[PDB]
């Protein structure tokens, strides 16, 4: 029964998931002056032209846009990664107010939201096996700020009324995740974890420097979702973000000077 409330939020997770106090937890603050440029890091290769989106699901903590990951259709490679990582789903974390919502921070700055494109390492065969490995996942994190609308987000925003409550799903085919990417693929990278229970330490994080802009109307639609099921007391799905965790024995690397 973990969540984001006063009685079950991030400060309680360690009781059920002791790895919450582990050595490589996420998110973290990205101190830009202390990140080190690593000239040997390769450009990212984001290959989403053949992506097959299938469905959108309200899982009670976020909404996931799910993809067919039974072939190499939408893959992430390069950068810090060895091998090929398949896109399984993306989701967001967002705030009740524009001044909070992101999980990672940049020099302590919080963005309005954060997009996570979740990929798993094909050498492990399936997602459930991948999360048990220290190099199992690669998550592309993209910050959202409020300003101009993001046209490529609109199809997502418009279906949210159909998945208001926990356990609702809707068909969501032919969505192109390339419309959620900023111009630049400059990034920071570090080893970390899932940011929701089970908090497994299986993620190579790749956090883009350049945020995307979304409109106030778009983020407001996020905030109309519900954490609860239909016919349960309504609680708005907002502030579904875990705060920054200690960096411990990790160095954040930058792909750019
Ligand atoms: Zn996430």
């Amino acid at each position: 029964h973990w969540g984001y409330g006063k009685h079950n939020g991030p400060e309680h997770w360690h009781k059920d998931f002791p790895i919450a106090k582990g050595e490589r937890q996420s998110p973290v603050d990205i101190d830009t002056h202390t990140a080190k440029y690593d000239p040997s890091l390769k450009p990212l290769s984001v290959s989403y032209d053949q992506a097959t989106s299938l469905r959108i699901l309200n899982n009670g903590h976020a909404f996931n846009v799910e993809f067919d990951d039974s072939q190499d259709k939408a893959v992430l490679k390069g950068g810090p990664l060895d091998g090929t990582y398949r896109l399984i789903q993306f989701h967001f974390h967002w705030g009740s107010l524009d001044g909070q919502g992101s999980e990672h921070t940049v020099d302590k700055k919080k963005y309005a939201a954060e997009l996570h494109l979740v990929h798993w390492n094909t050498k492990y065969g399936d997602f459930g096996k991948a999360v048990q490995q220290p190099d199992g996942l690669a998550v592309l994190g993209i910050f959202l700020k409020v300003g101009s609308a993001k046209p490529g987000l609109q199809k997502v925003v418009d279906v949210l009324d159909s998945i208001k409550t926990k356990g609702k799903s809707a068909d969501f085919t032919n969505f192109d995740p390339r419309g959620l990417l900023p111009e630049s693929l400059d990034y920071w990278t570090y080893p970390g974890s899932l940011t929701t229970p089970p908090l497994l330490e299986c993620v190579t994080w790749i956090v883009l420097k350049e945020p995307i802009s979304v409109s106030s109307e778009q983020v407001l639609k996020f905030r109309k979702l519900n954490f609860n099921g239909e016919g349960e007391p309504e609680e708005l799905m907002v502030d579904n973000w875990r705060p920054a965790q200690p960096l411990k024995n990790r160095q954040i690397k930058a792909s750019f000077k």
